[PDB]
């Protein structure tokens, strides 16, 4: 899998787990396509989103459902959801790791590129 | 002015000059409709974005262009740009300063709501 | 002033308000040295903490008392505190601001120097 | 081993190799004293600084010698280094997982403990 989600609760010091993720494509018409999603696992992970098959230059969107998560622990976030947009494999397949850092106001998110 | 914008930059530990802001919100239709735009300041600051008149409760998507930013310098980065999307003054008029710590390949944003 | 401190609070949206800073300069035999200390104010922000003549090249450590603010919050946090070590006025006189986002379990820091 | 660092290039984008670390224990007289220290792998990881047996409650210092890492890749850092200090095991052994986000004039830093 060349496409890693990473998601981190910096409240509780924990991974974020259960965190939707959806993945955007840009089509040609300049939509956004859809192209995988899932939830993060106990450890804060989701991964096989994608093969290096399916996984073409372009330019996608990781949406991160992070409303609903602190929704579900009482907490009222400020943030819809985080999006992290960027052209990917523009030089030839690479591996990308989108990690996010989050707490009620405030996310950070890195890419680690492979 | 109830929506002011600050980015940084975390490479030279100086305020992000003359990045391009784009401000949406979500339209009946659930499209993004324009809202505001305007580049920051010498000191990383976009003030006068709107009036609280005209800044009604509704989802708003404020995009930065990072992208063009660390091109400028010579940089690659790694997203298209940083959006954040919210919810604003469901619980009537609030002033919210949306911060935004760019890297390359990394940016952080928390709001501050007042 | 040639240093000033900021500290927001990533879980409410707001200015990390009354949080103890503590500055200090490493004196001759590597030890540190108290050098100015106040409380952050209603903003979030710690002014005054020097003059320029007083502000000369060293090393100086900033420690923020985090632990002391979450503990008011009835939160229970990671750390002890925070630290920023850096070497200042090296090249001459400059503005130096430091900043800190504060979660539970983490925390970011800035520097944006003029 | 209960306690691992993770260190990130925010600026490259890729996990921040061959990083000096030392950890630190306080002492009975209020002093740090050596506890273990590495340098990180390829991946950014450094395991195996202790064992859960000596891994015994207390006040460490994590210190991640940032300055040194930039200066290898020419640029000129902020920071001296970045220090997390964290009481651990006060309530048992637990498995500490500090990660820290490097940029020239900032990093973030976010402790899972599981
Ligand atoms: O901790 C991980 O395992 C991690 C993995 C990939 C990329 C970043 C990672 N950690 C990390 C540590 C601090 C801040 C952030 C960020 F906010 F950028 F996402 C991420
Ligand atoms: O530095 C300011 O003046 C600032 C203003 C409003 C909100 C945040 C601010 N500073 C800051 C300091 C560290 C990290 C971040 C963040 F990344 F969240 F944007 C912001």
């Amino acid at each position: 899998c060349p496409l890693m989600v990473k998601v981190l609760d910096a409240v509780r010091g924990s991974p974020a787990i259960n965190v939707a993720v959806h993945v955007f494509r840009k089509a040609a018409d300049d939509t956004w396509e859809p192209f995988a999603s899932g939830k993060t696992s106990e450890s804060g992970e989701l991964h096989g989103l994608t093969t290096e098959e399916e996984f073409v230059e372009g330019i996608y969107k990781v949406e991160i459902d992070t409303k609903s998560y602190w929704k579900a622990l009482g907490i009222s976030p400020f943030h819809e959801h985080a999006e992290v947009v960027f052209t990917a494999n523009d030089s030839g397949p690479r591996r990308y790791t989108i990690a996010a850092l989050l707490s009620p106001y405030s996310y950070s998110t890195t890419a680690v590129v492979t």
